[PDB]
C-alpha cells in the first residue's frame, strides 16, 4: 500500500477532453490534470474496454502500473498514474494517465510524412535513429525481464524532441508472472507482428519481442506499409511455416535488411538479443554520412 497508494491519482483532479482514438480494447483521450501548484498539466488518458476480461482484482492492475511508473529511460514512456472510475454495477474501471506526446504515434507520423503538408520527407538516417531509439527502449525493458507483447510502430510515441519511446504496455508483463487477462486479450495482438512460435502455441518470450521489433523496423523502412502485402491475416501462420518472410523494402541498405531478418529466424534461440541489435544498428548508423 506504499507504491499502490502512490500510483493512484484522485479522479477529481482530472478533466477529460476529446477522444483522440477509439478501438475495440479502449480509447485515448486528451485530459487536464490539476497540479499541487494550482497549474494544470495536459495529459493523455488511456481507458481499457474491460467487460469480465480480468482474472485478478484491480490491485494487480495497480501493482503492475506502479512498477511501470518506476521506468526511467528516454525511450520508454513513463506513466503518471492511474485513476479509477466506478461503473453503475460497482466495478472499478482503471484509467492510465500518461504525459501528452504532441506528435502522436510513430506509425501515423510516417504516413503523414508521405503527404506535402506533413512532416518533411524523412531521411534514411532519421529512420535508422528511430529504430535505435526503439532498440534502446526494448533493451531497457528486456533487462528488467519485461515482455512487451504488442510491439508495433503504432505503439511507439514521438516526443517533442523527436525521440521515439516505446509505449502501450496494456499486454506487457514480467517473465514468469501470471496472466491478468483471460483468453480474450491475446485478440489485441496483431497477427502480422506475432512470432511464428507464438502463433503455433500460447508461447511468448523476449525473442518473440525481437521478432516484433524486426517487423517494426520493416514498418519504419517502408514508411508505414502494412506487413506482408498480398497476404491475409488468416494465411499468416502457413505463410511463415513455409519459411516466407518480409521482403526487403526499396532503398533499404542490405546491412539493415540482414539485421531485420535475423529477427525472424525460426528458432527463437537463433535470434539476437536487443543489446546485440542495438549495437548493430548504432554501428550501422555511425558508418553513414551526416
Ligand atoms: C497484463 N498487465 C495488466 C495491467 N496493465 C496495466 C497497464 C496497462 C496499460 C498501460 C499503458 C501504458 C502506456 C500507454 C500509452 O500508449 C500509447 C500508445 C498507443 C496509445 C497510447 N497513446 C498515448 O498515450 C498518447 C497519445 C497522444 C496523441 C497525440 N495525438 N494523438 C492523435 C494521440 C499523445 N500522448 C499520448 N501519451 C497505454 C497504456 C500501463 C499499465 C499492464 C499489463
Ligand atoms: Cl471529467
Ligand atoms: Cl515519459
Ligand atoms: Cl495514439
Ligand atoms: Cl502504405
Ligand atoms: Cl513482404
Ligand atoms: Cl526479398
Amino acid at each position: 500500500q506504499n507504491k499502490l497508494e502512490d500510483v493512484v491519482i484522485d479522479r477529481n483532479l482530472l478533466i477529460l477532453g476529446k477522444i483522440l482514438g477509439e478501438g475495440e480494447f479502449g480509447s485515448v483521450m486528451e485530459g487536464n490534470l490539476k497540479q499541487e501548484d494550482g497549474t494544470s498539466l495536459k495529459v493523455a488518458v488511456k481507458t481499457m474496454k474491460l467487460d469480465n476480461s480480468s482474472q485478478r482484482e484491480i490491485e494487480e492492475f495497480l501493482s503492475e502500473a506502479a512498477c511501470m511508473k518506476d521506468f526511467s529511460h528516454p525511450n520508454v514512456i513513463r506513466l503518471l498514474g492511474v485513476c479509477i472510475e466506478m461503473s453503475s454495477q460497482g466495478i472499478p474501471k482503471p484509467m492510465v494517465i500518461l504525459p501528452f506526446m504532441k506528435y502522436g504515434d510513430l506509425h501515423t507520423y510516417l504516413l503523414y510524412s508521405r503527404l506535402e503538408t506533413g512532416p518533411k520527407h524523412i531521411p534514411l538516417q532519421t529512420l535508422l535513429k528511430f529504430m535505435v531509439d526503439i532498440a534502446l527502449g526494448m533493451e531497457y525493458l528486456s533487462n528488467r525481464n519485461f515482455l512487451h507483447r504488442d510491439l508495433a510502430a503504432r505503439n511507439c510515441m514521438l516526443r517533442d524532441d523527436m525521440t521515439v519511446c516505446v509505449a502501450d504496455f496494456g499486454l506487457s508483463k514480467k517473465i514468469y508472472s501470471g496472466d491478468y487477462y483471460r483468453q480474450g486479450r491475446i485478440a489485441k495482438m496483431p497477427v502480422k507482428w506475432i512470432a511464428i512460435e507464438s502463433l503455433a502455441d500460447r508461447v511468448y518470450t523476449s525473442k518473440s519481442d525481437v521478432w516484433a521489433f524486426g517487423v517494426t523496423m520493416w514498418e519504419i523502412a517502408t514508411r508505414g506499409m502494412t506487413p506482408y502485402p498480398g497476404v491475409q491475416n488468416h494465411e499468416m501462420y502457413d505463410y511463415l511455416l513455409h519459411g516466407h518472410r518480409l521482403k526487403q523494402p526499396e532503398d533499404c541498405l542490405d546491412e539493415l535488411y540482414e539485421i531485420m531478418y535475423s529477427c525472424w529466424r525460426t528458432d527463437p534461440l537463433d535470434r539476437p538479443t536487443f543489446s546485440v541489435l542495438r549495437l548493430q544498428l548504432e554501428k550501422l548508423l555511425e558508418s553513414l554520412p551526416d
